[PDB]
């Protein structure tokens, strides 16, 4: 249906401009100073308000499972959860069960998204362990079902660990298919140390996750993928940056060479640990997710202030949240506590209000961050990401002026807590249009279960392979 | 005059892709895979080499006074090389008397410019004083000129060296009008006195002009420079970045938050001071700038990674020798040689060698570099720096691989030695294009003496005062 949107402002990442924006039939069909559409045309009078990409959410965990449960939001809630936020397009990860090929798994989250998201979506595929024959399905996953990111973990002992001689196997493998390499940096034989120790002096309640997972040991993960991947001349993906010394390692390693991207999320950038400390045990429950918030106060605002610099590119969710029925399973060992927190609403709104509201960065570094450097990277940059005649019409009309105190009593999440309750934020969505659909209007979500599509992504990203190509004919 | 460029693939900052540009009166007129062109129209095949924008060069001094004696490349000549080498543009210093009018020397340089230039042009207006009534002339040269852009001197005492009172004063005032604060970054004092202990010695050789003048006194000026910026809250321009030490600090400023950009030269990016130590005064003396090439033989590669990761983003030439005849006045004397070095006709042949060539950066961050950086910085953006319908026609053909070994016995410049001397890189231009017209085509350089337009700018370049706008209203 034709949609005109009038007398707006477009932010794109490289600039801002006036002029109103035609949608008809999914695409955005033209841009311009005034008019030139037929007479019967709904039109929006965005009266000076921004008009931006729709938010491309790089890491979700809708069907995740823990401790045998699934996460409480599936593709429709956690789709529906998104579009009220701000973002049209979200990149999940899929998690294969003990003992099932990768491929089975793909089939599986596939078939669940077609049949009940709201939006656009795109999978990333975690190899959770490198058995014989694995090779094969990846080159299936990358050549024929679209899937051109993996992620590998570094923790989880015993279950999803990968050892350094399996990483560099696979870094090395799935460079040469041209993929975008993920991992989950953690150590995990430390951290089992570490539980065991925890678990031994009594201490049983949250606050023992944190305890067991302090930040020298994600920043010693990220610093040993680092270095693999520099061996190896591969691009390397770290995904949720919750640390300061995390974020050093990387920001150090960029200014030295290798190819290395960090991923911090809504929760460690607007909030922290301390309450895995707080006297109610399912709201320090509520903020089990690993790794976990860092325990210093100072963590949310440096996160910010160095993806404002670049050293941090994109931004995520990693929404995943259990409800305090399912958290509770733990009541007793803090280690059976199911892993994930919720964001994925907020992503958009906490990043403005940490990053653009405090002069940290600008409307325009906000569209990269929430969108452009996310489709650069995964290889869907035009299409999504940048309000340009021929590119896909998911648009977000912002408006950067007022409202939004986060609120367990208002989120679409189906759980009870909200790691942002209480949160006031300045600039929020106002309008949020979805392959050229509307959406969000007045304060009210509007969605259709399942008309949502899978878009495939080539592997060999630009961004990323341009100068990895370049260095393996330069340093042979 | 209609022009058809076919076959190509045109490389912007943000992305690259295949498609024909038709070119017609100075514009980009269309850009797609194929037809829409009449008959009578003049075609270049590109068979696959690159089409990218024309290089913007932020930092000449064609006309620079130095000693009483004028730089040896006017703005015939100067251009001339400049397109030569790929370079469609250039944004020269006007450099004024002693406390003269500022708006009287702008005029100077605007008549020469307008005469003698090859192509299109902006100007930069350099406050060698303080004088009163300098203000009444610098928000005429911004709001009626079209000069958003002005430099202040830390270096050359009781010549042009402005006190911390006077800097504070004079930042103070160019963010109330909006321009973009260029700094010249040396401790003046500190180098009169050094200059004085080393004369004091014996050493009168060029030798001299690096001993007296080394990095720690480059970095703490550039230090002094962020410190006042911050408290001011205004975007700050360090002009010619030279050393590793000065790089760093720029570094670890924009972690900080203060908004200051970082402009090495072609010089610093290729070559280093190891040559004042040459036995050959004459070719020693050629390397004279400041400030000066670093003796350490480490500092090009570093400054070009510095590039790469985002903290220094723009690049310039600084070009602005002298002959050997005119630098003798001062074989006796290191302190009373002309200041100035090449680098204008091969800058983006040094920058593709030292940066993509390596693998450090890729083509298309080649083009920020180059061009698009300095757009956004200078308020010229979408018209320069970018293919796309409605942008300027400066093009170039570009190829990636064709080697070019710099020599001074065929080089475009006037005089007779050149810093790059038997560099041999990999990447130069094939055809250039200025204004829709090709001056440059099958190795030879074609060129209309005044054919180039002054371009001026407009203050508050959004790049730069969003983030100043917001600081402003938030931390008062």
């Amino acid at each position: 249906d034709r949609l005109l949107i009038r007398g707006g402002r477009i932010i794109n990442d490289d600039q801002s401009f006036y002029a109103d924006v035609y949608l008809e039939d999914g695409l955005i069909k033209q841009i311009g100073e005034n008019l030139i559409v037929p007479g019967g045309v709904k039109t929006i009078e965005a009266n000076g308000r921004m008009v931006i990409p729709g938010g491309i959410d790089v890491n979700t965990y809708l069907q995740k499972p823990s401790q045998g449960m699934t996460s409480a939001d599936d593709f429709f809630q956690g789709t529906k959860a998104a579009l009220a936020g701000g973002t049209t397009m979200i990149i999940d990860h899929v998690v294969p069960e003990p003992g099932s090929s990768l491929l089975t798994s793909f089939e599986k989250w596939h078939e669940a998204a077609d049949t009940k998201s709201c939006c656009d979506y795109s999978l990333h595929v975690d190899i959770t362990s490198w058995y014989d024959g694995v090779r094969e399905e990846l080159e299936v996953l990358v050549q024929d079902k679209g899937v051109n990111s993996f992620q590998v973990y570094m923790a989880y002992k015993d279950l999803y660990q990968m050892s350094d001689s399996q990483l560099y196997e696979a870094f090395t493998f799935l460079k040469g298919l041209g993929a975008v390499i993920l991992v989950h940096a953690e150590n995990g034989d430390l951290i089992a140390q570490e539980q065991k120790r925890i678990l031994e002096m009594g201490i049983t309640g949250p606050e023992g996750h944190a305890l067991s997972r302090p930040e020298e040991l994600e920043a010693e993960a990220v610093f040993r993928a680092i270095a693999i991947a520099g061996r190896i001349n591969c691009p390397v993906y770290i995904t949720k940056v919750m640390s300061k010394s995390a974020a050093d390692i990387i920001a150090l390693a960029r200014k030295k060479g290798p190819l290395v991207f960090g991923e911090p999320i809504a929760a460690s950038l607007g909030t922290d640990g301390t309450h895995y400390w707080s006297k109610n045990w399912a709201k320090a429950a509520a903020f089990v997710t690993s790794p976990p918030l860092s325990p210093d106060p100072t963590t949310p605002d440096y996160l910010t202030s160095l993806l404002a610099c670049g050293d941090l590119q994109v931004t995520g969710s990693g929404h995943c949240p259990y409800s305090t029925a399912q958290k509770a399973v733990g009541k007793d060992n803090f280690t059976l506590i199911p892993e994930g927190v919720n964001g994925i609403e907020e992503r958009m709104t906490v990043v403005w209000d940490k990053a653009v509201a405090t002069g940290k960065m600008d409307e325009n570094q906000f569209v990269a961050v929430t969108s452009t450097n996310a489709a650069k990277i995964f290889n869907l940059y035009p299409r999504k990401g940048r309000i340009a005649v021929g590119s896909d019409a998911d648009v977000v009309i912002w408006d950067p002026d007022k409202m939004k105190t986060i609120t367990a009593k208002s989120h679409k999440s189906t759980v009870e807590y909200n790691i942002f309750e209480g949160m006031e934020c300045h600039g929020s969505p106002l309008v949020v249009i979805s392959q050229g659909k509307i959406v969000f209007e007045d304060g009210n979500i509007s969605v259709s279960k399942g008309m949502g599509r899978f878009i495939p992504r080539k592997p060999f990203p630009e961004h990323l392979y341009q100068r990895v190509r370049i260095r393996s004919k330069v340093f042979g």
